[PDB]
């Protein structure tokens, strides 16, 4: 139930929401590679996913910290500057490996709120969670 993933590519690409359903976008392997002072992302589809769900906010992070550039090299994206699959990997495991770093965050007897569709929330218990402002 986690390298065979049972994908039925229902309503998950160009298949308008139609179709009820939940969208389970999680994947083993999610990391860019270093290269000198440059990321070369392969599965920039994957990658940036779980990275970020939203493209326009994982995209304006790359240049938020790519000091250098910063483009699409190669046939992928090889991109250049600090993406050296270090925020990268840090948001993707958290999403896909939230299960061994939440602690298996089922039903925990605390006040647990989520915010920007599984995007943020709060883990006071469990450990800590980022839910968005600081009041
Ligand atoms: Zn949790």
């Amino acid at each position: 139930m986690d390298d065979y993933e049972k994908l039925l590519e229902r309503a998950i690409d160009q298949l308008p929401p139609e179709v009820f359903e939940t969208k389970r976008f999680e994947v083993p392997k999610a990391y860019s590679v270093i290269q000198g002072n440059r990321t070369f992302i392969q599965n920039f589809r994957e990658v940036a996913d779980a990275l970020n769900r939203d493209p326009q906010h994982l995209l304006k992070f790359l240049l938020r910290e790519l000091g250098t550039a910063g483009n699409l090299e190669g046939g992928r994206a090889i991109l250049q500057g600090k993406f050296t699959h270090f925020l990268i990997n840090e948001r993707i495991e958290d999403y896909v490996n939230k299960f061994v770093i939440c602690h298996e965050c089922n039903r925990p007897d605390t006040r647990i709120i989520r915010e920007g569709r599984i995007s943020l929330l709060k883990c006071e218990a469990c450990g800590a969670k980022a839910p968005l402002k600081n009041v």
